[PDB]
Protein backbone atom coordinates (compact mmCIF):
# COMPACT_ATOMS: atom_id res chain seq x y z
CA UNK A 1 0.00 0.00 0.00
CA UNK A 2 1.79 3.07 1.51
CA UNK A 3 4.91 0.94 0.62
CA UNK A 4 4.91 2.45 -3.19
CA UNK A 5 5.72 5.81 -1.92
CA UNK A 6 9.22 5.02 -1.84
CA UNK A 7 9.47 2.92 -5.30
CA UNK A 8 12.13 4.60 -7.18
CA UNK A 9 11.77 3.79 -10.94
CA UNK A 10 15.26 3.61 -11.75
CA UNK A 11 16.27 1.21 -9.11
CA UNK A 12 13.59 -0.92 -9.71
CA UNK A 13 14.24 -0.62 -14.01
CA UNK A 14 18.13 -1.48 -12.34
CA UNK A 15 16.93 -4.21 -10.72
CA UNK A 16 14.84 -5.93 -13.43
CA UNK A 17 16.23 -4.39 -16.87
CA UNK A 18 19.35 -4.34 -16.69
CA UNK A 19 21.72 -7.06 -16.62
CA UNK A 20 21.67 -10.07 -15.38
CA UNK A 21 18.14 -10.07 -15.84
CA UNK A 22 18.02 -7.41 -18.74
CA UNK A 23 20.45 -9.63 -20.97
CA UNK A 24 18.65 -10.25 -24.12
CA UNK A 25 21.70 -11.85 -25.51
CA UNK A 26 21.11 -15.09 -24.06
CA UNK A 27 18.12 -16.82 -25.33
CA UNK A 28 17.22 -18.79 -22.12
CA UNK A 29 16.96 -15.87 -19.80
CA UNK A 30 13.04 -14.46 -19.09
CA UNK A 31 13.88 -11.03 -21.22
CA UNK A 32 13.68 -12.89 -24.28
CA UNK A 33 11.19 -15.57 -23.15
CA UNK A 34 8.55 -12.62 -22.05
CA UNK A 35 9.18 -11.13 -25.33
CA UNK A 36 8.75 -14.07 -27.28
CA UNK A 37 5.07 -14.69 -25.26
CA UNK A 38 4.30 -11.39 -26.25
CA UNK A 39 5.55 -11.69 -29.82
CA UNK A 40 3.71 -15.23 -30.42
CA UNK A 41 0.27 -14.53 -29.00
CA UNK A 42 0.25 -11.57 -31.36
CA UNK A 43 1.39 -12.91 -34.01
CA UNK A 44 -1.87 -15.51 -34.48
CA UNK A 45 -3.43 -12.07 -35.33
CA UNK A 46 -6.30 -12.71 -32.96
CA UNK A 47 -5.69 -10.38 -30.71
CA UNK A 48 -6.97 -7.17 -32.65
CA UNK A 49 -8.86 -3.78 -32.45
CA UNK A 50 -8.33 -0.29 -32.05
CA UNK A 51 -7.98 0.73 -28.28
CA UNK A 52 -5.88 -0.71 -25.62
CA UNK A 53 -5.18 -0.47 -22.39
CA UNK A 54 -1.33 -1.09 -20.42
CA UNK A 55 -2.65 -1.67 -16.85
CA UNK A 56 0.12 -0.88 -14.18
CA UNK A 57 2.97 0.06 -16.68
CA UNK A 58 5.19 1.49 -14.53
CA UNK A 59 8.47 2.91 -15.92
CA UNK A 60 8.91 0.39 -18.65
CA UNK A 61 7.62 -0.43 -22.41
CA UNK A 62 8.86 -3.63 -23.57
CA UNK A 63 5.24 -5.07 -22.46
CA UNK A 64 3.78 -2.84 -26.20
CA UNK A 65 6.55 -3.76 -28.34
CA UNK A 66 4.78 -6.18 -29.94
CA UNK A 67 1.50 -5.27 -29.36
CA UNK A 68 2.02 -2.07 -30.56
CA UNK A 69 1.41 -2.55 -34.33
CA UNK A 70 -2.10 -3.93 -33.87
CA UNK A 71 -3.38 -1.49 -32.30
CA UNK A 72 -3.88 2.51 -32.72
CA UNK A 73 -4.73 3.92 -29.72
CA UNK A 74 -2.83 3.00 -26.42
CA UNK A 75 -3.36 3.96 -23.06
CA UNK A 76 -0.85 3.56 -20.34
CA UNK A 77 -1.23 3.69 -16.79
CA UNK A 78 0.10 3.76 -13.41
CA UNK A 79 -0.63 4.00 -9.86
CA UNK A 80 2.63 6.36 -9.01
CA UNK A 81 3.19 9.71 -10.48
CA UNK A 82 6.93 9.01 -10.50
CA UNK A 83 6.53 5.89 -12.80
CA UNK A 84 4.01 8.26 -14.95
CA UNK A 85 6.79 11.17 -14.97
CA UNK A 86 9.69 8.59 -16.46
CA UNK A 87 7.03 6.90 -18.91
CA UNK A 88 6.94 10.71 -20.53
CA UNK A 89 10.37 11.14 -20.27
CA UNK A 90 10.93 8.00 -22.92
CA UNK A 91 8.18 8.98 -25.11
CA UNK A 92 8.79 12.53 -25.45
CA UNK A 93 12.55 11.03 -26.29
CA UNK A 94 13.46 13.68 -23.46
CA UNK A 95 16.62 13.55 -21.28
CA UNK A 96 17.83 10.93 -19.15
CA UNK A 97 14.85 8.37 -20.37
CA UNK A 98 15.63 4.83 -20.33
CA UNK A 99 16.87 3.30 -22.79
CA UNK A 100 14.92 0.49 -24.11
CA UNK A 101 16.77 -0.48 -27.44
CA UNK A 102 17.99 -3.49 -26.95
CA UNK A 103 14.14 -4.56 -26.32
CA UNK A 104 13.06 -2.81 -29.26
CA UNK A 105 15.44 -4.29 -31.18
CA UNK A 106 15.03 -8.45 -30.01
CA UNK A 107 11.31 -7.31 -29.98
CA UNK A 108 12.03 -6.61 -34.17
CA UNK A 109 14.31 -9.77 -33.92
CA UNK A 110 11.42 -11.76 -32.92
CA UNK A 111 8.64 -10.66 -34.97
CA UNK A 112 10.97 -11.43 -37.71
CA UNK A 113 9.37 -8.95 -40.21
CA UNK A 114 12.43 -7.46 -41.23
CA UNK A 115 11.88 -4.15 -39.44
CA UNK A 116 14.39 -1.40 -37.54
CA UNK A 117 13.98 -0.75 -34.12
CA UNK A 118 13.92 2.73 -34.81
CA UNK A 119 10.56 2.16 -36.83
CA UNK A 120 9.38 0.27 -33.75
CA UNK A 121 10.11 2.25 -30.63
CA UNK A 122 8.58 5.03 -33.58
CA UNK A 123 5.49 3.70 -33.86
CA UNK A 124 4.99 2.65 -30.20
CA UNK A 125 5.44 6.44 -29.59
CA UNK A 126 3.40 7.60 -31.95
CA UNK A 127 0.07 5.28 -31.00
CA UNK A 128 0.69 5.85 -26.99
CA UNK A 129 -1.41 8.80 -27.06
CA UNK A 130 -2.10 8.95 -22.99
CA UNK A 131 -0.52 8.17 -19.66
CA UNK A 132 -3.57 8.06 -16.94
CA UNK A 133 -3.36 7.41 -13.26
CA UNK A 134 -5.06 3.98 -12.03
CA UNK A 135 -5.84 2.32 -9.13
CA UNK A 136 -7.05 -1.53 -9.72
CA UNK A 137 -8.36 -1.78 -6.21
CA UNK A 138 -11.10 1.04 -7.35
CA UNK A 139 -14.07 -1.10 -8.90
CA UNK A 140 -13.42 1.52 -11.28
CA UNK A 141 -9.77 1.62 -11.47
CA UNK A 142 -9.57 4.36 -14.24
CA UNK A 143 -12.13 6.59 -12.44
CA UNK A 144 -15.60 8.15 -13.95
CA UNK A 145 -14.71 10.33 -16.76
CA UNK A 146 -11.49 9.00 -18.06
CA UNK A 147 -9.90 10.37 -21.33
CA UNK A 148 -9.67 6.61 -22.39
CA UNK A 149 -11.85 5.22 -24.64
CA UNK A 150 -13.89 2.57 -23.11
CA UNK A 151 -14.37 -0.42 -23.01
CA UNK A 152 -11.00 -1.63 -24.32
CA UNK A 153 -10.42 -4.00 -27.42
CA UNK A 154 -7.85 -5.80 -25.22
CA UNK A 155 -5.27 -5.30 -22.11
CA UNK A 156 -2.46 -5.88 -21.23
CA UNK A 157 -0.52 -6.27 -17.58
CA UNK A 158 2.87 -7.14 -16.39
CA UNK A 159 3.85 -7.58 -12.73
CA UNK A 160 1.04 -4.93 -11.59
CA UNK A 161 -1.65 -7.37 -9.57
CA UNK A 162 0.11 -9.54 -7.65
CA UNK A 163 2.65 -7.35 -6.43
CA UNK A 164 -0.39 -4.54 -5.44
CA UNK A 165 -1.97 -7.31 -3.22
CA UNK A 166 -2.18 -8.70 -0.08
CA UNK A 167 -3.43 -11.92 -1.11
CA UNK A 168 -5.16 -14.24 -3.30
CA UNK A 169 -9.07 -12.55 -2.17
CA UNK A 170 -7.58 -9.08 -3.29
CA UNK A 171 -5.49 -10.17 -6.26
CA UNK A 172 -8.79 -12.26 -7.49
CA UNK A 173 -10.83 -8.60 -6.93
CA UNK A 174 -8.33 -6.00 -8.59
CA UNK A 175 -8.41 -8.86 -11.74
CA UNK A 176 -12.23 -8.42 -11.34
CA UNK A 177 -11.88 -4.92 -11.33
CA UNK A 178 -9.47 -4.08 -14.37
CA UNK A 179 -11.83 -7.03 -16.10
CA UNK A 180 -14.56 -4.15 -16.36
CA UNK A 181 -12.51 -1.69 -18.91
CA UNK A 182 -12.33 -4.45 -20.87
CA UNK A 183 -14.97 -5.06 -24.10
CA UNK A 184 -16.37 -8.66 -24.20
CA UNK A 185 -14.99 -10.87 -25.89
CA UNK A 186 -11.72 -8.78 -25.50
CA UNK A 187 -8.18 -10.00 -24.84
CA UNK A 188 -6.16 -9.76 -21.89
CA UNK A 189 -2.20 -10.76 -21.90
CA UNK A 190 -1.04 -10.76 -18.51
CA UNK A 191 2.39 -11.29 -16.80
CA UNK A 192 3.34 -11.77 -13.47
CA UNK A 193 5.26 -13.35 -10.68
CA UNK A 194 5.12 -17.00 -9.20
CA UNK A 195 5.46 -17.51 -6.17
CA UNK A 196 6.88 -14.48 -4.98
CA UNK A 197 6.56 -12.45 -1.65
CA UNK A 198 8.91 -9.98 -1.68
CA UNK A 199 11.14 -7.61 -4.22
CA UNK A 200 13.07 -3.98 -3.91
CA UNK A 201 12.61 -1.05 -5.77
CA UNK A 202 15.22 0.96 -3.54
CA UNK A 203 14.28 2.69 -0.55
CA UNK A 204 10.85 0.84 -1.47
CA UNK A 205 10.38 -3.01 -0.15
CA UNK A 206 7.39 -4.58 -1.65
CA UNK A 207 4.80 -7.32 -0.30
CA UNK A 208 3.48 -9.68 -3.20
CA UNK A 209 1.08 -12.02 -2.47
CA UNK A 210 2.87 -15.58 -4.15
CA UNK A 211 0.59 -17.18 -6.76
CA UNK A 212 0.64 -19.98 -8.88
CA UNK A 213 -0.02 -20.92 -12.04
CA UNK A 214 -3.33 -22.76 -11.02
CA UNK A 215 -3.80 -20.05 -8.88
CA UNK A 216 -3.81 -17.65 -11.63
CA UNK A 217 -5.71 -20.23 -13.93
CA UNK A 218 -8.83 -19.90 -11.57
CA UNK A 219 -8.54 -16.34 -10.29
CA UNK A 220 -8.70 -15.72 -14.37
CA UNK A 221 -11.77 -18.42 -15.32
CA UNK A 222 -13.66 -16.91 -12.17
CA UNK A 223 -12.85 -13.22 -13.23
CA UNK A 224 -14.71 -14.70 -16.74
CA UNK A 225 -12.02 -15.35 -19.06
CA UNK A 226 -11.46 -18.10 -21.07
CA UNK A 227 -7.71 -19.23 -20.90
CA UNK A 228 -6.43 -19.67 -24.23
CA UNK A 229 -2.64 -20.19 -23.23
CA UNK A 230 -0.97 -20.22 -19.93
CA UNK A 231 2.87 -20.75 -19.49
CA UNK A 232 5.27 -20.62 -16.77
CA UNK A 233 8.98 -19.38 -16.76
CA UNK A 234 11.48 -21.14 -14.45
CA UNK A 235 13.49 -18.22 -13.05
CA UNK A 236 17.23 -19.67 -13.08
CA UNK A 237 19.80 -20.07 -10.11
CA UNK A 238 21.71 -17.09 -11.53
CA UNK A 239 18.83 -15.28 -12.45
CA UNK A 240 18.27 -14.76 -8.48
CA UNK A 241 19.82 -11.71 -7.53
CA UNK A 242 18.53 -11.07 -4.10
CA UNK A 243 16.38 -8.27 -5.53
CA UNK A 244 13.40 -10.60 -4.77
CA UNK A 245 12.06 -14.11 -4.39
CA UNK A 246 10.26 -14.58 -7.18
CA UNK A 247 10.22 -18.50 -8.29
CA UNK A 248 8.96 -17.85 -11.88
CA UNK A 249 7.44 -16.02 -14.16
CA UNK A 250 3.76 -16.98 -15.77
CA UNK A 251 2.26 -15.59 -19.30
CA UNK A 252 -1.15 -15.66 -19.54
CA UNK A 253 -3.35 -15.10 -23.04
CA UNK A 254 -7.09 -15.00 -22.05
CA UNK A 255 -10.10 -14.11 -23.48
CA UNK A 256 -13.16 -12.26 -22.00
CA UNK A 257 -16.06 -14.29 -22.93
N1 LIG B 1 -2.99 0.35 -6.42
C1 LIG B 1 -2.33 0.22 -7.71
N2 LIG B 1 -3.05 0.14 -8.83
C2 LIG B 1 -2.42 0.01 -10.02
N3 LIG B 1 -1.07 -0.04 -10.08
C3 LIG B 1 -0.35 0.04 -8.95
C4 LIG B 1 -0.97 0.17 -7.77
N4 LIG B 1 -0.02 0.23 -6.79
C5 LIG B 1 1.22 0.14 -7.39
N5 LIG B 1 1.03 0.02 -8.71
C6 LIG B 1 2.09 -0.12 -9.69
O1 LIG B 1 2.29 -1.45 -9.98
C7 LIG B 1 3.53 -1.45 -10.61
C8 LIG B 1 4.18 -2.82 -10.43
S1 LIG B 1 5.85 -2.96 -11.14
C9 LIG B 1 5.43 -3.39 -12.86
C10 LIG B 1 6.09 -2.49 -13.91
C11 LIG B 1 5.87 -3.01 -15.33
N6 LIG B 1 4.48 -3.31 -15.59
C12 LIG B 1 6.75 -4.24 -15.57
O2 LIG B 1 6.41 -4.99 -16.43
O3 LIG B 1 8.00 -4.23 -14.96
C13 LIG B 1 4.28 -0.32 -9.92
O4 LIG B 1 4.76 0.56 -10.91
C14 LIG B 1 3.33 0.28 -9.14
O5 LIG B 1 3.44 1.68 -9.09
O1 LIG C 1 8.74 -7.56 -9.77
C1 LIG C 1 9.23 -8.19 -10.71
C2 LIG C 1 9.30 -7.65 -11.99
C3 LIG C 1 9.86 -8.40 -13.03
N1 LIG C 1 10.03 -8.09 -14.31
C4 LIG C 1 10.98 -9.03 -14.95
C5 LIG C 1 10.89 -10.27 -14.08
O2 LIG C 1 12.19 -10.84 -13.91
C6 LIG C 1 10.35 -9.69 -12.77
C7 LIG C 1 10.26 -10.22 -11.50
C8 LIG C 1 9.70 -9.46 -10.47
O3 LIG C 1 9.63 -9.92 -9.34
Amino acid sequence: ASAYQRFEPRAYLRNNYAPPRGDLCNPNGVGPWKLRCLAQTFATGEVSGRTLIDIGSGPTVYQLLSACSHFEDITMTDFLEVNRQELGRWLQEEPGAFNWSMYSQHACLIEGKGECWQDKERQLRARVKRVLPIDVHQPQPLGAGSPAPLPADALVSAFCLEAVSPDLASFQRALDHITTLLRPGGHLLLIGALEESWYLAGEARLTVVPVSEEEVREALVRSGYKVRDLRTYIMPAHLQTGVDDVKGVFFAWAQKV
